[PDB]
């Protein structure tokens, strides 16, 4: 049985995420996305993977990845999904969405023994969005209905085809789901041990993971679920609060705070900051001082740009999105919701209460 | 013995504390001002007291007394003298002005055999303000003197009264006073000339609450007083606690906070981690303080939050306030002068080298706020992300440059 | 043997430190400059010194030295040539530069047994600037070129001479240089055309102390050379110390204080609650730092205090001090380029890649402050809260936007 995985997006709705890297490896604490997805599918026993990219996300993928086929996008733009026309198979394949989240592998596991075509759904709160499947009177196919302001059912296309799913299940699609995933993984999929080296005078409680070569120096407090990743340097006097996640290499400094937040590979924050609610992507440094507002004054759910439509978190309390190799100056203020875009630099003192584009000089 | 607190001023003077709560309620640790009045009253024996406020706020006082007797002023016109005009009695009263601190009740208890009217005064450093009494050959009152500029001496109104139903005919002989009120002051002067009105001077500590850093000047006296070192709450390790320390039930103090006496935490309280307190803090009830913040010499009220990076000094911060991450104080100002502080629309010196502010309930700051000394914030107002807060601040505003 | 200290420039180039004291007093850990000069021409048994100075701050070296001869420098023509002008000496003396730190005495003890005229040089990485020693066929003083841009050599003048009454002779020869100066560098050019000159290659460590970032130089070095772990002073629990930390006597240090050496605690400081040392922190004498206050590769000066949620890195800042809480200093530039720095009205590279603030004595930030690299801040000034300092401010400038 052949499988593909379907990249080759461009998750404008991820950004400012994806300025950077393709959503295939959006970090789920040390493991990038599509690592779940290829390690759960070997878990049916599937081996033969195939990925399909677009150019020039063509790798970076080659880099990253590691004994499986990379196959491009050709040359249209439109669907659905995909194009899927890129892919070479003869007789039946496992089709998979690249941005999907699942947690047990046994439903993909049982539709590859079937040989009649057969698509995996699941329930959702809010199916208005996502594609929603009408059934016949034998639960089969009708059609897949999207968008359907008048739902049927809450019954919707969880993007596996060759049944109803079971588990936990997401698509990161917008960039507060990268917060939900891990929150999920955090809670799930990981157990309190330490690999690493913690100091005298360390408070720790709850779900606490320490991966290995990860410093933890006296008066630090930690209070659990917390995630701190490989080669991590914490403290001293700093405070974790639960759902931090650091995913790699991450500097936490004295008198820092974070809360709730996904902070990826090399990102840096050193001093008298707090982070709350907020994904920070890699190699990151916030100026002393830097501090992110996470609550509105009326309480009300933040609202993001995606696409530039003003749209709910569904969140009352999210912070900000930060691209990769943004550096704040010292004493920076960054208002709920705001997406920061790679490469950006925020001068000293500066209140930031828009969004900030890529490689944007923001000086007031 | 009947007696009567008079609480139905508008304390404006202690905006904006009293925007949001009777100056009755104004916590002296975690007891409200009249609830000592009250204790020290039946120190004395009392048992009928009845607390003449104004509707409304006629409720609140009902919410928040249980078993005393609330009843409201006529709306017509204001003043002390309007207020006892609601009083019912009888023969005799206590009467005594709800805007009062006072330690013993010796006093009082002392008073209240006497069968002539008499009232109690107390020595100040600063008689210019309050009400002088001048006495006759035989320390009688003589008169009231209201702020006179060029005090006879430094023997004050004490505001604790003990006067008889002739007070009534007085209070209908005299009228209206230049600001607008029905003094009682005055009436007092028409019967001292006369009833003899005999003075009793005051002992112990006494305070007026009319300006709002008195509530830090009650607040470090109680603590210094009528409080003593224990711990009903729960602390950590890697906690220090230096000199007086009071730490009341529910109260959680978490690793890595330092506290320098002498501190009240109030009931439910939430120190740490690495947090510090230094000497005056007051945290009444409920208070949520969290790592890198620093309080010094503040009473912060019921349920007010101040969870990052922050530093509060000299200041009064009253209920559900919340500071965002980063908001600061200042409290000394550059030439090091006393700071000064708008009362009543009059920019007045608050006899203080370093004053922090006054907040009012339910404000909150957003982060890296920056509130300079002196100030005041009324409640219910929201300061933007980075204001630099250089002005009072309305009751309500959306104060965002 | 007498000895001569060169000490009445005006150090411009070392502002803002020199608004308030001569460079000879700039501190290297507890001791000033000039007094590490003395000390080591003992070693070589001097005890005849003699300091040239600036009338007035005459003044001030007085106060501060006895009984080393202080000396003013004479008529309204300046440079080191019109210094020894002032300095009497028959026969031979040592003339040192009052700016230099040097390591070791031994070349000292050594060129002055000599009787010809004898010169120490040294060699350097950058002998663009100083003057270059070209040397002839016999190792005597051919000549000394002032930054040359083709440099013949490594070789630089060290700015220890031994010189005989000759010089006095070819002072009076030469005339004022292009810069308006008697330069003692022309008269000993002249000397070398001839007599013989001796050169000395100097040892050790060497460094002139030109500008402000030179002061946390030489003080690293004398952090990592001249002094050792040990603890004269008070430290309480939970604090954790690594490396090398000098606490000198009557220093306190509170819990939660974290210490990364090598740190230099000077005496009667007072450290934390959870305070943060990181390498090649000087604390020269009396200094606070507070709670949630870091401090890194900084010298900070004699009484000066960080009291709050304050960050100091790469910095200098001389005495008595005082940064508001969230007083923060930016030390990185965004695109990492080397922080230039402003010296006499030329922006020059500091040659570091992280360089923080020099600020004056006596300067006062209020809250939230916001300090940009390389800035020099002027002795007395005072900044606003809220402001952000992103240019040079002048003594005594109330800079408040
Ligand atoms: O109409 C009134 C006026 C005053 N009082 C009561 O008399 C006592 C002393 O009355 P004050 O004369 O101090 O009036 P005030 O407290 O409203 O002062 P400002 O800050 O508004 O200037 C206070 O406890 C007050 O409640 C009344 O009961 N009714
Ligand atoms: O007129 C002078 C000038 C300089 N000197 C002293 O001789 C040595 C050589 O001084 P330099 O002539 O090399 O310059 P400077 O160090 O004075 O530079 P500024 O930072 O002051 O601008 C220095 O120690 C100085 O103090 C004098 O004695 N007299």
């Amino acid at each position: 049985m052949k499988a593909f995985i379907l990249a080759a997006g461009s998750g404008e709705r991820l950004e400012p995420i994806t300025h950077t890297r393709p959503k295939a490896f959006v970090p789920i604490l040390s493991k990038p996305l599509i690592e779940y997805q290829i390690e759960y599918l070997r878990k049916c026993g599937i081996r033969d993977i195939t990925v399909i990219v677009s150019s020039k996300n063509k790798e970076y993928f080659e880099k990253k990845l590691k004994e499986i086929s990379i196959v491009t996008q050709k040359d249209d733009i439109k669907g659905t999904g995909a194009a899927i026309l890129s892919a070479k198979f003869n007789d039946e394949a496992l089709i998979i969405n690249g941005d999907l989240f699942f947690s047990n592998e046994k439903e993909i596991c049982n539709i590859i023994t079937l040989k009649e075509n057969a698509i995996i759904g699941v329930k959702v709160s809010n199916p208005k969005d996502y594609g929603v499947l009408v059934l016949d009177n034998q639960n089969n196919l009708s059609k897949i209905i999207e968008k359907p302001e008048i739902p049927p059912s809450n019954l919707i296309n969880a993007g596996i085809y060759k049944i109803e799913y079971e588990g936990y299940w997401m698509d990161i699609g917008k960039p507060w789901n990268i917060i939900d995933v891990n929150k999920w993984a955090l809670d799930n999929l990981v157990f309190s041990q330490n690999l690493g080296n913690v100091e005298d005078n360390v408070k720790i409680k709850g779900k606490v993971i320490i991966e290995e070569d990860a410093e933890i120096k006296s008066g630090t407090y930690i209070e659990g679920p917390v995630y701190i990743g490989k080669g991590s340097e914490i403290g001293p006097n700093s405070y974790l609060r639960p759902y931090t996640i650091l995913v790699e290499k991450n500097k936490i400094g004295a008198s820092v705070e974070v809360k709730e937040s996904v902070i990826m590979e090399g990102s840096k924050i050193p001093h008298l900051s707090y982070v709350g609610d907020s994904v920070i992507a890699e190699d990151v440094n916030f100026g002393a001082g830097t501090l992110i507002a996470n609550l509105r004054f009326d309480e009300k759910e933040v609202k993001v740009n995606v696409k530039g439509k003003r749209i709910s978190s569904g969140r009352r309390k999210l912070g900000a999105f930060i691209g990769g190799h943004v550096r704040t100056g010292i004493n920076v203020t960054i208002l709920p919701g705001v997406k920061i875009g790679a490469y950006a630099r925020i001068y000293p003192g500066a209140v930031v209460n828009r969004d900030v584009g890529y490689g944007e000089f923001f000086k007031v």
